[PDB]
């Protein structure tokens, strides 16, 4: 029912905030999973009291208060990037440019656009970070895939240009004029509160540049690590830093072993929800590839099925479950962790659990026929 689900997700004393849920994507439908147990500016969600799919063990999920407020950049730097001429010309190795794809992401309404992601994986951050974040969103959707263009193709020379323009390194087209405003708004934030803003573009240009590995893999952790660069894991950890101010240092190694169950489990996670639209996209000759943990475990113990597959690949999102929270526990009792140190956890945390709410509640992966009334 469209009903029941959104009148007992969250406090009706937050409805007016509240994102409407319109989907319910099972991606273990078909799976045997008959032994596998599942067990401010910011609300509550509780997906567990609801009928919705919840295929994980997590229980803490936020959604953003001030998301409405956050649309308007990311409207306006897809409509700047399609009505651009030289990004009509920016094309990748298939020929589309990037004028295109953001008129592509203009056809999806603004209710499940990509953007809607930052709503739930990056709650904490106020009505103005946001806003910046979301903005960032967009120059992943567009910029993705762009390292593999030489740098003497238009695509490469405007992506060298955005490179240029997020260093801050002569008439400037809207867009540019744009792309400036939100290099100049991450400085700001940074004078008020935290030094994750620098970091985030300096992420976002790590992005552009590394290439990833080749596409093949002996091992699991092979995929993942490759994974961890595809997902921008580390702009990832950057936007939730700067999601709350914060200014811990992410690459400390005491965090080290839980961040990287997180970038597993959000790796996991996203492959379990997006394999039945990756799987189209090599039958029907849409994508020359098909990368995606399901089927590298479905190669690497010899299932029958991809829906067999799928149950393994839960059953080691559910095995990861249980490390983060044997590692965020012995980290507590240890005393080793400040509360700055502790509230980034929990925001990581936050991005495990909100990337499962999303990838149920979206149109991105279970397509219309997963519909609510
Ligand atoms: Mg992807
Ligand atoms: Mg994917
Ligand atoms: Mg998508």
């Amino acid at each position: 029912t469209y009903t029941e689900v959104n009148q007992n997700l969250a406090a009706r004393e937050n409805a007016s905030w509240f994102s409407p849920v319109r989907f319910a994507y099972d991606w273990l439908e078909d799976a045997p999973i008959e032994h596998l147990t599942a067990v401010e500016n910011s609300f509550s969600i509780s997906p567990q009291l609801t009928g919705l799919p919840w295929p994980t063990s997590f229980t803490k999920v936020r959604q953003n208060r001030h998301w409405r407020q956050s649309l308007r950049i990311s409207t306006q730097l897809l409509e700047l990037f399609a009505a651009d001429d030289t990004s009509a010309q920016a094309v990748r190795r298939n020929g589309v440019s990037l004028a295109r794809i953001a008129s592509h992401e203009l056809q999806t309404d603004e209710e499940d656009r990509f953007t809607k992601f930052a709503t739930y994986i990056f709650p904490e951050a106020n009505e103005e970070r946001m806003k910046l974040l979301a903005a960032t969103i967009v120059y992943i959707i567009i910029f993705d895939d762009s390292w593999e263009m030489h740098s003497e193709d238009t695509l490469g020379l405007v992506r060298d240009d955005f490179i240029r323009r997020l260093r801050g390194d002569e008439h400037q087209t809207p867009l540019q004029q744009l792309i400036n405003s939100t290099v100049q708004g991450f400085k700001d934030q940074d004078k008020t509160m935290g030094n994750g803003g620098q970091e985030v573009l300096d992420r976002l240009i790590d992005f552009c540049e590394h290439v990833p590995p080749q596409t093949k893999f002996a091992t699991m952790g092979d995929y993942l690590s490759y994974r961890l660069i595809d997902v921008a894991f580390p702009y990832l950890l950057a936007c939730i830093k700067f999601s709350l101010g914060s200014s811990v240092n992410v690459e400390d190694p005491k965090l080290a072993p839980i961040l990287r169950l997180v970038s597993d489990h959000v790796s996991l996670v996203n492959d379990l929800a997006s394999y039945d639209k990756e799987k189209r996209a090599y039958d029907n000759g849409s994508a020359c590839y098909l990368i995606n943990a399901v089927d590298v475990a479905q190669r690497l113990f010899s299932l029958p099925s991809a829906a067999e597959a799928k149950a393994l690949t839960y059953s080691m999102q559910l095995l990861v479950e249980a490390q983060i929270k044997t590692e965020l526990d012995s980290l507590v009792a240890g005393g080793i962790l400040s509360c700055e140190e502790l509230r980034f956890l929990d925001a990581a945390l936050l991005m495990a659990s909100g990337n499962v709410f999303y990838s149920v509640v979206s149109s991105r992966y279970g397509g219309k026929a997963a519909k609510l009334e």
